[PDB]
């Protein structure tokens, strides 16, 4: 295997959108998608295509402008390893984002609780990950390494800054709130399909408390290349944990998981904004 | 990564097949190999070597006819990743036979026991499974959905059919044996080779009770298009678990671990066909 | 999926290597890097590049010689799956060996101890594996089997030969050490990035003593063909296991992490040279 781009296709990409917008932005966020009408916070909203952009894997749009006084650039829409993009394309934008001059990465996405004390809407802040689809082989970084962007072997142990961590629970408590922000572990597993009742208990016995399949890669190729990260799942769904229960994931409560909960999320990284310092 | 078929593809396959044998088959049957010797309890008989078949993967034959009062399709032999087929190719045959017509989905393979209390000779009937090659990205599903098969997400908590489980445990029962029908998760793993003494720890304490190479892929894409599917393991042997323990698992115990055991199993399987509801 | 090579192209570079050095090896020895000064205790020492050597994937060198009465091939630098390397080129080198004559294989590696008994400088013996990459499919005997290797289904449960293990305990008491031999399971996870606190606890849970990111293709290659195989991991680091420890692994620390300890190592391995039958 080989990543397909080459340190000059990075470094095209980011001259054209350099050169496209007078824009500079300094966080990248990375949303969802239901919990990201987090557009419209922003105000001298540019959006480009991701069909326009030079390189960009492939309705998918980099909007950059100003939430809460930091220049920031949303990404709205993902790509997954479980639609067959390898990781290297998944992980394009953040080496983009680096080149850019962006310095932190904001990560959200859905997730199902693993932990039995979430709840449906509680937001998760992500202190650590478990990459099992990297113990296999699928790691971004797989391949001949480039010095440029960073290390051969990085380390992931401090992925999720501690300090926005910290900052994180302060905003929080500044707005003494109905459920707390809650904290944990985010597992990623490839997808597309769901657990198995099965599945989820052996994901609880690894000690993940939320489980999706995205995040992970971005993170580590965010870190990889010295961004300050930090994140959170909306959980949108309790895990079916034993037999009797008949109920079921699906990709409705997921979506349709925005409501209240989604607003709240928005809201609480727009807040977050100040936090991040210049 | 892509899906080699386009659904067009498939449906040439079901054209072609439709147009070949006037059987029009509504259960699927995916034997082991030693574990079908099932295919004299057929009656109208009907075989095409998986050579003469548009598309089929690549001695491999379809076998059509009526299993103890049902419209069956019998593989014999299937694909495996371990030969190197992507999953894609693994499962296409359950895809074709979704086309055909069939609504059920039998499967059945051989497996270690990893329940200490499992016995060489016990059928296992699958009540769950852990898709541990799915967890890092070897999912059938992987890459773009085609929703005339089904959704993007979708669940697999329920898989394994609970009333055919029930009328499974009940027609053992009607014939009161020696052992009785065991029941509990089937773990697929990669393979070729066999696990080692501190694979087999990992997966006891998953919480697995079987072992095997197979089946999962068709499970997985039999439930996104809608089939019912239940199985069964063949208990080949008892996985190593200790290391003073000299003894050793080969394909030999496996392939030879037919005899009144797997016989036991073709007439289970046969009088099975009884409980599928029209 | 389908390896490269064909049984022919082994056969043709184990030829032109018997055509061009009048050494006969009988053990195969693969090293870590740092760990691996080894190459003076050596005589009689031929080298060839990896570059001249029809097949030889890809500054990487085959050395032939004597090791304290044995004829050795050393191989000084190896392929990871982590540099892009499928691991039927990982492990090309070892079917080679095997065609050379060779009956033996030694392999050492660096590794983080995940026991919290481990202290870095330890060698540890290599008692069993887990191949964690193997569940998902990344097993080097992935596609069509040749006989003229091995079995379809080489068991994996006595890899590591006892009786190299009990001379290695032997040897080592024959110095009455400051430390003693370590024994344990070694497991691999394929990189390039260190492993999260959370991963780290997965992988003690899972039984896991030792980690790293080679080893376990070569010694399942090597066991598919009948070779002999024994191993240590040298312990270049406590791979960290809860949160408020702010100390990191790093590629750095793993290569100057040679020291007494990796001296320690090579006379260790020259040693035993002594206890491998003729
Ligand atoms: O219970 C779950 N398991 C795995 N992934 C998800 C998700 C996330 N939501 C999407 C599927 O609804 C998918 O992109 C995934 O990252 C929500 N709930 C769960
Ligand atoms: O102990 C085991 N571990 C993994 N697979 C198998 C099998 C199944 N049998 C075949 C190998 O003998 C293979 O196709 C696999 O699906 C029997 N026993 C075991
Ligand atoms: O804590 C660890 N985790 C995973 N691998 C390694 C290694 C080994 N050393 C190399 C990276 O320094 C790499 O080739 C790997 O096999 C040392 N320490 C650790």
């Amino acid at each position: 295997m080989e990543n397909g781009y080459t340190y000059e296709d990075y470094k095209n990409t980011a001259e054209w959108l350099l050169s496209h917008t007078k824009h500079r932005p300094q966080v990248a966020i990375i949303c969802g998608s239901g919990l990201g009408g987090l557009t419209d916070k922003l105000t001298q909203a540019q959006i480009f295509d991701y069909s326009e952009i030079p390189n960009f894997p492939r309705a998918g749009r980099l909007v950059f402008g100003f939430l809460n006084g930091r220049a920031c650039v949303m990404m709205q829409g993902r790509f997954h390893m479980y639609e067959g993009y390898p990781l290297w394309k998944v992980t394009f934008p953040v080496r983009v984002f680096h080149l850019l001059g962006v310095d932190t990465l904001v990560v959200t996405n859905a997730a199902g609780g693993l932990n039995p004390k979430f709840e449906v809407g509680d937001i998760m802040l992500i202190r650590d990950h478990i990459n099992l689809p990297g113990f296999s082989g699928q790691n971004p970084l797989r391949g001949p390494n480039d010095e440029r962007f960073g290390d051969r072997f990085p380390a992931m142990s401090d992925a999720y800054d501690r300090t926005m961590r910290q900052r994180a629970l302060s905003t929080w408590k500044q707005m003494g709130e109905q459920r707390e922000l809650q904290e944990g572990t985010y597992v990623m597993v490839a997808g597309p399909s769901f657990e198995t009742v099965a599945e989820c208990r052996v994901l609880q016995k690894l000690g993940a408390d939320a489980v999706g399949m995205s995040t992970v890669p971005e993170v580590i190729v965010a870190r990889h290349c010295g961004l300050r990260v930090f994140g959170f799942s909306l959980i949108t769904n309790k895990v079916i944990m034993d037999y009797e229960s008949l109920e079921k994931a699906n990709g409705e409560e997921v979506l349709a998981a925005g409501k209240q909960a989604a607003q709240k999320l928005e809201q609480f990284v727009s807040i977050l904004m100040a936090s991040i310092p210049l």
